[PDB]
């Protein structure tokens, strides 16, 4: 075998896959079928995502990973343009034939900034230090077959020699030629059924100038500077600027809509139903009066899709790879950080004592098949409180609370790594989580709560129930668990903008 390990994609996946493994001394190939710079969706990062960024550089010694968790060192050393700043997350509520209300919002702050990730910049960057740690890149190629073999991985080049390996992780996202070949993909039992059309913009006014300034709204942080959701029955539109950080020169605002297609489902162009989108909702039309497209328009018609595996013998995809459901709440940055993390060492192993079997990747076959799952739930229980704005305000608090429980775990592991310096106690640590892929990852008071709020939800869908009465019920779930989660004040519904501490 040429190399020890070949990665398919060299996005911010395959990059810091790629990093790691070269700096713990695998021969690392690195193949893509694009070259860089290039555009790719997934600039949201959160919590989670972040400190998920910082374990992989404190586990494997590489500082400059680290960087891409923080707004201010990406400006520093990606670069001025890289990212735009983001202090939380906000959601806008509106209705069709109504005027929208600036007290329909719910925008909980975060503790520290994170970045709206400019994906062509970092993902570049990324590339760089998988580089600089000796692994190669083959950009621009293209793969003619992948053969599994019980002594190795066989990848066939397009005027070129065949390149071998011990394993193959894939990196490609919904382009994987892994789960094409394997027969692995499927879109049954989702729940969740979601286009999407998307693009970069010049010119997207901030929310406060376009619409409602703080002291109307009374958020305590600018909606500019955070991801802003529009939300409304059948779908939403994300706001994600670049050009909101005071030392940033990036000019774009990140722009997509999503359609439940059980509600919805788009006929025409992506710029006509764009149009017809800010006509429904002329209060999120404010926003693009004098706004100007700077890319042609992406239309995906179902983003969704799971796997029924995800590592074999011989190979692993990654999260994008094995499955997807939404950009809402920006899930899959998380995954994908947490299954190189979970995997890493795995390769690491197999390749030290030359044994590659099924069974030595089944924690991450785990993690990321529950973690789609959770997902899948938690996105088809809130594009149905997406219609009405007093419901999803109870509704995100079970999100909420989850999420915060799951950036402590995080922040705690970090932590002990930080202090005690012990990598396999980490990694024992990370997969003795009780529920790897679910948002408090080991609270079972938490994910009781998260089990009966979406059933809740799920039969108000199936029976038709009052909005009213499923808020409520809701309400009295999240009353129940109050003391098993932090201690944030999720049960005060009449406060809409809760603070950390
Ligand atoms: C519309 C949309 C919005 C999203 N929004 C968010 C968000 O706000 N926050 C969030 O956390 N996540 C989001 N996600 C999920 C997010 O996109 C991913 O978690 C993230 O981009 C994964 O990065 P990656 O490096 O795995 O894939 P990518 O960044 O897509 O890179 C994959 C690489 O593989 C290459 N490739 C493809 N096919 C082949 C082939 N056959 N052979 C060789 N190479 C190939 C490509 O050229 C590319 O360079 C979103 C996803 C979608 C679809
Ligand atoms: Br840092
Ligand atoms: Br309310
Ligand atoms: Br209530
Ligand atoms: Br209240
Ligand atoms: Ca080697
Ligand atoms: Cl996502």
């Amino acid at each position: 075998n040429q190399y020890d390990v070949i990665i398919i994609g060299s996005g911010i996946a395959g990059a810091l896959t790629g990093a790691v493994l070269a700096k713990s001394g695998l021969n690392v190939l690195i193949l893509d079928s694009a070259q860089h710079p290039r555009f790719s969706v997934g600039e949201a990062a959160t919590p989670e995502s972040g400190f998920l960024l910082r374990l992989l550089s404190k586990r494997f010694d590489i500082p400059e990973i680290a960087y891409l968790s923080h707004p201010d060192k990406i400006i520093q050393h990606v670069g001025s343009s890289a990212c735009g700043i983001k202090l939380g997350f906000s959601f806008a509520w509106h209705q069709e034939n109504a005027p929208s209300s600036p007290d329909h919002l719910v925008a909980p702050p975060y503790k520290v900034p994170e970045a709206h990730l400019f994906r062509q910049d970092i993902d570049y960057f990324a590339l760089m230090i998988a580089l600089k740690h000796g692994a190669e890149s083959r950009q621009n190629i293209k793969i003619e077959s992948i053969s599994l073999n019980d002594d190795g991985v066989e990848v066939a080049l397009s005027n070129a020699a065949p390149v071998k390996a011990a394993f193959i992780i894939d990196a490609a996202a919904q382009g994987s030629p892994l789960s094409r070949q394997l027969g692995l993909r499927t879109t049954e039992g989702l729940a969740t059924d979601t286009c999407s059309f998307f693009t970069h913009m010049l010119n997207v006014k901030s929310y406060e100038d376009a619409l409602a300034p703080l002291s109307r709204t009374r958020s305590p942080i600018e909606l500019f500077k955070s991801t802003l959701h529009h939300i409304f029955e059948e779908g939403w539109l994300w706001v994600i600027p670049f050009n909101n950080h005071p030392q940033g020169t990036n000019q774009l605002c990140s722009i997509g809509f999503q359609f439940n297609n059980a509600k919805y489902r788009p006929t025409e162009a992506p710029e006509i139903e764009f149009r017809k989108l800010l006509k429904k909702y002329p209060a999120i039309g404010e926003h693009f009066k004098d706004a100007v497209n700077a890319r042609e328009w992406i239309y995906a018609p179902r983003i969704n899709y799971r796997s029924v595996q995800n590592v074999g013998d011989r190979f692993c995809l990654l999260p994008q790879a094995t499955g997807f459901i939404d950009p809402l709440f920006s899930r899959g940055l998380i995954t994908t950080f947490e299954s190189i993390l979970r995997l890493a060492p795995k390769v690491l192993d197999a390749a030290r004592s030359n044994r590659w079997q099924r069974e030595q990747f089944i924690e991450v076959e785990r993690h990321c098949l529950n973690a789609v799952a959770t997902n899948d739930q938690l996105v088809s229980c809130s594009y149905e409180a997406f219609s009405d704005f007093h419901l999803w305000n109870v509704w995100h608090r079970v999100w909420l609370s989850g999420s915060n429980l799951g950036s402590a775990f995080l922040q705690k592991l970090l932590h002990d790594l930080e202090h005690s310096g012990d990598a396999r106690q980490f990694d024992a640590a990370l997969e003795a989580v009780r529920f790897p892929g679910c948002l408090s990852l080991d609270s079972p008071a938490y994910e009781s709560l998260f089990r009966q709020s979406c059933q809740v939800m799920q039969q108000a869908r199936e029976q038709a129930r009052p909005v009213a009465e499923t808020a409520n019920a809701l309400h009295e779930l999240i009353k129940e668990h109050e003391a098993e989660l932090l201690p944030l004040g999720y049960s005060r519904i009449s406060n809409r903008f809760i603070l950390k501490v």
